[PDB]
């Protein structure tokens, strides 16, 4: 099939790679407009691949069977209204990130669709992007409407494995955006690697209970105390890391917030629940943001 990759960034050339390695006509699409997207990524075993290939081809845009968009969360939805009148009426757009509320800007989308996030790992170092790990993505329907498009996770699968297909993709999105309220956050503001916050187990709890309290009434199972233990866990086997939003405030790019614990506040805002140390949180890294 005929693909365009929205974002020629690690994501973005990791499946560029992939379609392109099964041999599936493919362009990637660049804010800044260009003919080509360099390719050059190495892969999990250290072997490199790199090729040139076409860029912000409007007519390939306009009989593409795929829009796979892997930019971050705060440019999604822009992006996607740009290219949606050009794109086919008829053709899927899968939209792959971290965070949530991106779906809320595009409910008036006339195409198919759906959302998804992966624990593949990408990482760019300049103009070389590294495979660090292989991993699963997890994709499913957007709305109500969207979900006779289950045939996507097949195809996927033989192009980048492991791909799974949700029903209800929500639940496994809360479960990551769960974490990620606890650890970018605080990680952010107090500029420490993730192990710091083991030394924080209180406070964490707070976040956790307004995390668990949104999430109830959002309709999935879980609980504070689950999440808390949960939290500890992943801060404990990534002791030394850096998060990815401490990495963002680091390199002083904008952060993903407004889709982490900002979208955490719109819900909680929504259900009318008290959100206090999220909200404290959220605005001082909105403020170190501004600087």
């Amino acid at each position: 099939m005929k693909i365009t990759v929205l974002g020629c960034g690690a994501l973005g050339q990791l499946w560029l790679t992939a379609l392109c390695k099964q041999g599936h006509e493919v362009q990637g699409w660049l804010r800044v407009p260009q003919p080509y997207c360099s390719v050059n990524l190495v892969e999990t075993d250290g072997s490199i691949f790199n090729e040139s290939l076409t860029a912000n081809d409007p007519d390939f845009l306009a009989t593409s069977d795929l829009l796979l968009v892997t930019l971050k969360a705060w440019q999604v939805s822009d992006a996607v209204k740009s290219l949606a009148s050009t794109l086919p009426v008829t053709t899927p757009i899968l939209l792959i990130h971290n965070g949530m509320g991106t779906i809320e800007e595009l409910q008036n989308i006339q195409q198919p669709l759906l959302m998804g996030t992966t624990t593949h790992a990408a990482r760019r170092d300049g103009n070389v992007i590294i495979h660090v790990a292989n991993g699963i993505t997890h994709i499913g329907p957007a709305r109500q409407q969207d979900g006779d498009y289950s045939y996507l996770a097949d195809i996927l699968q033989t192009v980048l494995p492991d791909v799974a297909w949700h029903n209800n993709i929500r639940a496994e999105l809360w479960r990551k955006l769960a974490v990620n309220c606890v650890i970018n956050p605080l990680t952010a503001i107090w500029n420490c690697p993730n192990g710091e916050l083991r030394h924080h187990p209180q406070e964490i709890m707070q976040i956790c209970e307004e995390v668990a309290a949104v999430i109830e009434r959002e309709g999935h199972h879980t609980s504070a105390e689950d999440l808390r233990d949960y939290v500890m866990q992943v801060i404990d086997a990534t002791a030394e890391n850096i998060s990815s939003m401490l990495q963002d405030i680091r390199a002083l790019r904008h952060t993903e917030i407004d889709y982490i614990n900002g979208f955490l506040l719109r819900r909680a805002r929504a259900h009318g629940i008290a959100v206090p140390e999220n909200t404290r949180l959220f605005e001082m890294v909105k403020r170190k943001e501004s600087e």
